């Protein structure tokens, strides 16, 4: 394995950050195509892109960095909010 495509890089970085969850019921994230993800208990699909090496998640009309999205949504990260 060699990360080469944007889809590959995004998926690796989503994996790295989601793996930091400490919840009893882990915050689940699934790749649904090269550019859409399902996060946590929400069934909503979100676009995900990489821009200058930062992964961003589509949220209400704009883009939010992945780390901030996880702070806002993964219960074990709420103390960063
Ligand atoms: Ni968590």
């Amino acid at each position: 394995y060699r990360p080469t495509t944007d889809a590959d890089k995004i998926e690796d970085e989503v994996t790295r950050q989601v793996a930091q969850c400490k919840c009893a019921k882990r915050f689940q994230v699934e790749q649904i195509g090269e550019n859409k993800y399902r996060f946590g208990d929400s069934q909503q699909l979100r676009l995900v892109r990489i821009l200058r090496s930062t992964v961003m998640v589509r949220v209400g009309g704009g883009w939010m960095a992945l780390d901030e999205f996880l702070v806002k949504n993964d219960p074990c990260r709420a103390r960063g909010r």
